[PDB]
RNA sequence: GUUAGCAGCCGCAUAGGCUG
């Protein structure tokens, strides 16, 4: 049994559902709800993520914290009533590399020179992921990506986004 | 199906994982 709570994206269509939902991951992380106690979920998940972002716990989940944290988003979301679920779907995230990215990796690690790096890699092309993804913009990297959501086996164990990692 | 699919770290790894 989870304590479970549900935001769901309303009134959107400025903007688009999936931009709404990227906030509000955002939102959530920045503001540090994503502890290692908090889990997300996306009940209505197809090929993109849906328009229902639910996040479980142990703990109590709280109506008015949640409130709060999203107080620049409320025109754009309905902030369901806690409720518990036995089995919730949980998923990790998916990263794709470049063959930019390991090509200067390689150089890092194994002292090669550039056209030896993309000699020994002539022949990788890259992950091309097409798994439901969020579009997140990271502060401290400076990068945009689309994280990839992959269903997984719940480890019980979460990272700053509520997304399972191994423990 | 979002105009996005990135930058890194760990690792022998173009296995897997993790950071944001």
């Amino acid at each position: 049994m989870y304590n479970t709570i549900s935001i769901t994206v309303v009134d959107a269509d400025d903007v688009g559902v999936n931009f709404v939902v990227s906030k509000v991951l955002s939102t959530l992380h920045n503001k540090g709800i994503f502890n290692g106690e908090v889990g997300v979920t996306f009940p209505r998940m197809d090929k993109n993520v849906g328009d229902i972002i639910t996040l479980f716990s142990k703990t109590g989940v709280d109506r008015k914290v949640l409130t709060s944290t999203l107080n620049t988003l409320t025109d754009f979301i309905h902030i369901g009533k806690p409720k518990e679920a036995d089995k919730v779907k949980t998923y990790r995230k998916v990263d794709t590399k470049s063959k930019g990215k390991l090509i200067r990796r390689c150089i890092k690690r194994k002292g090669v020179s550039a056209e030896t790096a993309e000699s020994l890699y002539g022949n990788y092309k890259g992950e091309k992921c097409k798994l439901p993804y969020i579009v997140v913009n990271s502060k401290s990297t400076g990068q945009r990506f689309s994280m990839f959501l992959e269903e997984c086996e719940n480890s019980e164990k979460f990272n700053s986004y509520g997304l399972c990692i191994v423990s």
